[PDB]
Formats: structure tokens, C-alpha cells, sequence
């Protein structure tokens, strides 16, 4: 979740 | 900001 909104890793990058 | 926040890069890499």
C-alpha cells in the first residue's frame, strides 16, 4: 500500500 | 524528496 504505497510502496515504491 | 523521497527520491533514491
Amino acid at each position: 500500500l504505497g510502496n515504491y
